[PDB]
């Protein structure tokens, strides 16, 4: 009964918004929800009761894996900052934290009463599946632009 296909409509899988790094000039496509289950998409966001999408005060996490090392250098650190680009409007993050915590972290994919975006990835090549210890990049709003 999957016969029938939607595609309008906010739906998991889709492209809602785009990250664009302005400190290391990289950009990645964010789709919503974040399937580990299919290695088809990238990069997804988080969707739950409590995660919510940067639309205007609220907790964005973000979900991605690590491949090779290149910029991690300077994906790594307050100085650097995540544009997320969603509704045609802008928000300007700055990592404000870095650590690591488990993939059962709940307390990184709660709800914020703030705009606050969360990156979790890992699943590194040496363990397969959801890896024990996620990598966590801690960001606030500083600021927004919208056209």
């Amino acid at each position: 009964g999957s016969h029938m296909s939607s595609q309008t409509e906010h739906k998991e899988g889709e492209k809602v918004a785009m990250l664009n790094i302005p400190k290391l000039k990289k950009k990645f496509s964010i789709y919503w929800g974040a399937d580990d289950a299919t290695l088809k998409k990238g990069v997804g966001m988080f969707v739950s009761d409590v995660t919510t999408t940067p639309s205007g005060g609220g907790h964005t996490v973000l979900s991605g894996h690590r491949d090779t090392v290149f910029t991690d250098l300077g994906q790594l650190k307050e100085k650097d900052t995540l544009v997320l680009e969603y509704d045609n409007k802008t928000y300007t993050y700055e990592i404000q934290k870095i650590w690591i915590t488990h993939a059962d972290d709940r307390t990184v994919i709660i709800k914020k009463e703030e705009p606050i975006l969360t990156l979790t990835t890992c699943y590194p090549f040496d363990y397969i599946g959801d890896a024990p210890d996620r990598y966590i990049i801690e960001a606030k709003l500083t600021g927004s632009y919208s056209k």
